[PDB]
C-alpha cells in the first residue's frame, strides 16, 4: 500500500517524503539526514538533482538506481528504500534514495593519524571484501580514495562513489590509457593502506606530472616487459628518455611496519597492472589471517553494463527509471 507523504521545504527545494522519515536536516549538496521510524535507523536521503532535465542527467539517474538496487553486500553501499510522490508515470518528476546515515569518511574517522596494525587490517580487509563483490559484478570503481569510504564508530566500512583526488589513482588512469582492468582499484587500496599505516600520503602530488614523478620514484621505471606493452609511440619515446630508477625497497619506505603488511603492499603497488594482486587473492593473504573467512566473502549476480550505455530518448530513461522505482523490494528487516 502507498504511504502517506508530507511536504516540507528544505535547502531552496521542496521535499515530499513519506511519514516514515522524520527530523530531516540538510547535510550538503541534495541530501538530508533523517530518522527512519519503521526501522529505527538514522538515514541519509538523497533527492536526485534535476533528474530528467537532459539526456545525461536521466541516463545518470537510471545508472545509479539500478546499480545500487543490485548492490547487496555489507561493505558496499545499498538501498534501504527508493520512492517518489508520483502516483503515475505522467506526474513522475523526482527520485529519492535512502541508506543508513554514516558517521564519517576515512579522513574523518582518523586519517592524519597513524592507525595501529590491527586496525589497518580490519579496514583494508573490509574494502577488499567489498571490492571482491563489485569486481565479480564486472564493475570497476575507478575512484577509490578515503573520501569515498564510509565508516561508523565501530569502524565497519562501506565502499561508495560520490559522483585531493589524483593521489590514489592508478598510473594508467593518469596516462589516459583507455583499456583498464579491475586492478586500478587495487592500486588505490595500496595507496590507502600505505597512508593508514604511516599517517602519510604515499604520493602527495601537486599536479599530474609530479604525481607520476612521485609514483616512479617508489616503484621504479617500467621494465623492458612493461616497455613492450606501451601502445603509443610518443609515450614509449618518453619512457626511454628517462633516467633509470630502481624499485625502492618497501622495507625502508615503511620503517618498522609489519612485514606481512609490506609484502601485501609489494603486491598491490606494482606498476604493471597485469601483475598486481586481485581483491580475491589479497583476502587470502596471511596479513588478514585474523579476519579472513572464505565462506563469507560473497560475489554478485553479474551486472549489465551495456544497459546504462545507450542512446535513449529522455522519456525512455524516465520510464525505465520509473519501472525500477515501482519494482523495488526493500531488504528484509534486522
Ligand atoms: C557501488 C559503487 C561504489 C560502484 C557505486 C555507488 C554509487 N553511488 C554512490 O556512491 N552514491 C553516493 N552518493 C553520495 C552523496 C549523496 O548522499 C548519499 C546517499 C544517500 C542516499 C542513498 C545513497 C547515497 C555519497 S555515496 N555509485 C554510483 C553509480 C552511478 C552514479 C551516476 C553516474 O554514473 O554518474 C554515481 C555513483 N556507484
Ligand atoms: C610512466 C609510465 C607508467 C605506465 C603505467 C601503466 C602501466 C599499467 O600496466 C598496464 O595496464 C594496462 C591497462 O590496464 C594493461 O592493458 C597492460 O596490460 C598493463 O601493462
Amino acid at each position: 500500500e502507498r504511504p502517506t507523504f508530507y511536504r516540507q521545504e528544505l535547502n531552496k527545494t521542496i521535499w515530499e517524503v513519506p511519514e516514515r522519515y522524520q527530523n530531516l536536516s540538510p547535510v550538503g549538496s541534495s541530501v538530508c539526514a533523517a530518522f527512519d521510524t519503521k526501522t529505527g535507523l538514522r538515514v541519509a536521503v538523497k533527492k536526485l538533482s534535476r533528474p530528467f532535465q537532459s539526456i545525461i542527467h536521466a541516463k545518470r539517474t537510471y545508472r545509479e538506481l539500478r546499480l545500487l538496487k543490485h548492490m547487496k553486500h555489507e561493505n558496499v553501499i545499498g538501498l534501504l528504500d527508493v520512492f517518489t510522490p508520483a502516483r503515475s508515470l505522467e506526474e513522475f518528476n523526482d527520485v529519492y534514495l535512502v541508506t543508513h546515515l554514516m558517521g564519517a569518511d576515512l579522513n574523518n574517522i582518523v586519517k592524519s593519524q597513524k592507525l595501529t596494525d590491527d586496525h589497518v587490517q580490519f579496514l583494508i580487509y573490509q574494502i577488499l571484501r567489498g571490492l571482491k563483490y563489485i569486481h565479480s559484478a564486472d564493475i570497476i570503481h575507478r575512484d577509490l580514495k578515503p573520501s569515498n569510504l564510509a565508516v561508523n564508530e565501530d569502524s565497519e566500512l562501506k565502499i561508495l562513489d560520490f559522483g585531493a583526488t589524483r593521489w590514489y589513482r592508478a598510473p594508467e588512469i593518469m596516462l589516459n590509457w583507455m583499456h583498464y582492468n579491475q586492478t586500478v582499484d587495487i592500486w588505490s587500496v595500496g595507496c590507502i593502506m600505505a597512508e593508514l599505516l604511516t599517517g602519510r600520503t604515499l604520493f602527495p602530488g601537486t599536479d599530474h606530472i609530479d604525481q607520476l614523478k612521485l609514483i616512479l620514484r617508489l616503484v621504479g621505471t617500467p621494465g623492458a616487459e612493461l616497455l613492450k606493452k606501451i601502445s603509443s609511440e610518443s609515450a614509449r619515446n618518453y619512457i626511454q628518455s628517462l633516467t633509470q630508477m630502481p624499485k625502492m625497497n618497501f622495507a625502508n619506505v615503511f620503517i618498522g611496519a609489519n612485514p606481512l603488511a609490506v609484502d601485501l603492499l609489494e603486491k598491490m603497488l606494482v606498476l604493471d597492472s597485469d601483475k598486481r594482486i586481485t581483491a580475491a587473492q589479497a583476502l587470502a593473504h596471511a596479513y588478514f589471517a585474523q579476519y579472513h573467512d572464505p565462506d563469507d566473502e560473497p560475489v554478485a549476480d553479474p551486472y549489465d553494463q551495456s544497459l546504462e550505455s545507450r542512446d535513449l530518448l529522455i522519456d525512455e530513461w524516465k520510464s525505465l527509471t520509473y519501472d525500477e522505482v515501482i519494482s523495488f523490494v526493500p531488504p528484509p528487516l534486522d
